[PDB]
């Protein structure tokens, strides 16, 4: 459970992400794909991309990054009361996209890295720790839904 202070650090940097959601999404998905190539393989939509240049030029990738960040921002703003937002997501990612929880840890690391590169002043260690907790809560709650559905892993 994050404290109110922690949630404030989380949403303060997230308000900054909102100024350029598309740019953040692209950086995050590209980082995810480059750091963990197995993740790109889950996207039939994007697996044709072979280089970072191709990824940066993909408008559809940029479009999905916004989809991803929009869903995540709505979750973060619920400050833990994200049961309704997490249900459809867990269901689709477990059963449809078949995304292991480990891959959610990978994108959490990409998110934190990109937030740090773009918002050093509002993403000091205290904010990093708070965001890590927030992303951990997200993962914890998603994992519980996965386990229920028979996908814990
Ligand atoms: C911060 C975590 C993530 C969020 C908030 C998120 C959000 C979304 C949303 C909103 C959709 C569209 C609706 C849906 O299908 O549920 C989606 C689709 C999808 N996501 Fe995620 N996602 C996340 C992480 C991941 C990860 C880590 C992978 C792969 C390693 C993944 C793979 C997919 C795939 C394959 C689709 C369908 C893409 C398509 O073909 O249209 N997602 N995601």
């Amino acid at each position: 459970v994050l404290s109110e202070g922690e949630w404030q650090l989380v949403l303060h940097v997230w308000a900054k992400v909102e100024a350029d959601v598309a740019g953040h999404g692209q950086d995050i998905l590209i980082r995810l794909f480059k750091s963990h190539p197995e993740t790109l393989e889950k996207f039939d939509r994007f697996k044709h991309l072979k280089t970072e240049a191709e990824m940066k030029a993909s408008e559809d990738l940029k479009k999905h990054g916004v989809t991803v960040l929009t869903a995540l921002g709505a979750i973060l703003k619920k400050k833990g009361h994200h049961e309704a937002e997490l249900k459809p997501l867990a269901q689709s990612h477990a059963t449809k996209h078949k995304i292991p929880i480990k891959y959610l840890e990978f994108i959490s690391e990409a998110i934190i890295h990109v937030l740090h590169s773009r918002h050093p002043g509002d993403f000091g260690a205290d904010a990093q720790g708070a965001m890590n907790k927030a992303l951990e809560l997200f993962r914890k709650d998603i994992a519980a839904k996965y386990k229920e559905l028979g996908y814990q892993g």
